DNA sequence: ACGTACCTGGCT
DNA sequence: TAGGTACGT
């Protein structure tokens, strides 16, 4: 049951950007503070990486917990048009996996930064984020993800 | 003003 | 591909 009326829910949905979202803005700011001259929204790479760091041959995705189905407190299965959302979100999850595989096949190290780690009552501190980012980017560690519990290598 | 909880279409 | 709105602070 939606907390908005049709018109309002439509307005809310129309306001959602496809780049330069809240989580992308905070990550950009963190990377800029670190002195990294990164690129963004690379339509030439699989999944159009949110961020690209050529200098360390790595890319970074900022995942919205709803859109990418993170199994965290931010995600709830829609109670309206459930079938539609389950298929759409399910397809997003499958595409996310494929994108990561392709990038790796191209020689790119991938880092996933979940939204809950960037905003919300469980978000990591600026210091904690900056440290984990700098260590992962500048290091040679394989693909990983950052959630509220810190950083972890991808399966 | 601001942080969080509650919710789940639009635009290329 | 979050972010509008209601609420408590
Ligand atoms: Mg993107
Ligand atoms: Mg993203
Ligand atoms: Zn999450």
């Amino acid at each position: 049951a939606d907390v908005h009326d049709k018109a309002t829910r439509s307005k809310n949905m129309r306001a959602i950007a496809t780049r330069d979202t809240a989580i992308e803005k905070r990550l950009a700011s963190l990377l800029t503070g670190q002195g990294l001259a990164f690129r963004v929204q690379d339509a030439s790479l699989p999944g159009r990486p949110d961020f690209v760091v050529d200098e360390y041959r790595c890319v970074i995705f900022t995942h919205g917990c709803f859109w990418h189905h993170h199994h965290c407190y931010l995600f709830k299965v829609p109670a309206t048009r459930t079938e539609f959302w389950l298929e759409k979100i399910g397809k997003n999850v499958e595409r996310d996996r494929r994108d990561i595989s392709r990038l790796q096949e191209l020689g790119w190290r991938v880092l996933i930064v979940w939204e809950c780690a960037l905003r919300g009552r469980e978000k990591l501190t600026d210091e904690a984020l900056t440290e984990r980012l700098e260590e992962w980017i500048c290091g040679e560690g394989a693909s990983a993800q950052i959630d509220t519990q810190g950083i972890h290598l991808l399966a």
